[PDB]
């Protein structure tokens, strides 16, 4: 979640 949330935004 962290790194795809980070990405995502």
């Amino acid at each position: 979640l962290a790194e795809a949330l980070h990405s995502a935004l």
